């Protein structure tokens, strides 16, 4: 039989926009094993900090080295950082649809949307440097899809799976 991961306690309801925070983050209502759709998600976020933050260090070191302002995060589509942004959105594709379903379930929009800023707060990424705007783009490429072969979803799947396995 069908079983879903519950939703959280809202107290305010206005706090649906922190339920995917919630999921992510409250070990105690959510441990690490309970669930895999959420497992695989925190997996992939887990990924895509440790990329974005160390991908942000080298160019910021880069320009350092130089003498000049890092003027910009580049974000190139092909590289891990873009692999591991689209191990994010199918994991919280998957973690969505194993919500308990019903009213009190966000709309898809308004949770996919909770994406983005909570990678912003996790990474401590400079905003000016990589925006809410440059990530809505990035969804939106891999909402769109397809040099170098993009990992399909499934080869996607092993990296996180390799990842969840050996680090």
């Amino acid at each position: 039989d069908k079983e879903y991961i519950p939703l959280p306690p809202l107290r305010d309801m206005q706090d649906m926009s922190k339920v995917l925070f919630l999921l992510s983050t409250d070990k105690k209502r959510y441990p690490d094993g309970r669930h895999r759709t959420l497992d695989y998600f925190r997996a992939s976020v887990e990924m895509f900090v440790t990329e974005v933050r160390q991908e942000y260090k080298r160019q910021y070191q880069q320009a350092q080295r130089g003498g000049r302002a890092m003027q910009r995060f580049t974000w190139k589509n092909s590289g891990e950082l873009a692999i591991c942004f689209a191990c994010c959105c199918d994991n919280v594709k998957l973690l969505y649809d194993s919500l308990q379903p019903g009213p009190l379930k966000p709309l898809w929009d308004a949770f996919v949307s909770q994406l983005a800023p909570m990678l912003i707060i996790q990474s401590r990424v400079p905003e000016m440097m990589l925006s809410s705007q440059t990530y809505h783009t990035k969804y939106m490429d891999w909402v769109k899809g397809g040099n170098v072969r993009f990992p399909s979803v499934a080869d996607r799947r092993v990296k996180v799976e390799t990842y969840l396995r050996s680090g």
